[PDB]
């Protein structure tokens, strides 16, 4: 009965600032986007050694996936996010919604393919200074600052 929603969070590009709660970030993502959907993916891709340990602890407690990538590796974070989004597109059929929390222009193709080749609704959560090529593919654009302030 419910369409799937997937969240793909590029933590190194949209990081939780010192002092702020990741639990409240997740809670606000769900409150703002998950109405009338079922969660089918929630993945947060980062090098966990570079992130605040309490942030990682809170994500673990939120029961979402913290996919660790050694940052010495290349485009390996971008690859993990692309892989997870392609897997979502191969698993689900429209109607479906994807929330990408990133600023990185290297996801433009993905956003386009998921929107047009799969018919998915695209939500881009981005910090200021986001790639306009990336922004053009989203159905709705939201500033990441809404999730990390009061």
């Amino acid at each position: 009965t419910l369409p799937p929603i997937g969240v793909f969070w590029d933590i190194e590009n949209c990081s939780v600032p010192s002092g702020r709660s990741a639990t409240t970030v997740v809670q606000r993502i769900r409150e703002k986007f998950f109405r009338g959907h079922r969660e089918a993916e929630f993945i947060c891709v980062c090098d966990i050694s570079k992130e605040n340990k309490e942030v990682i602890q809170e994500l673990n407690n939120c029961q979402v996936t913290v996919a660790h990538i050694n940052a010495t590796a290349k485009n390996a974070a971008d690859d993990k996010l692309r892989q997870s989004m392609r897997r979502f597109a191969n698993t689900h059929t429209a109607p479906a919604t994807v929330v990408l929390v990133s600023t990185d222009v290297n996801f433009a193709l993905e956003l386009s393919d998921l929107r047009h080749r799969h018919g998915f609704h695209i939500i881009l959560v981005h910090k200021n200074q986001a790639s306009e090529a990336l922004m053009h593919h989203a159905n709705q654009l939201i500033r990441f600052e809404e999730f990390i302030s009061d």
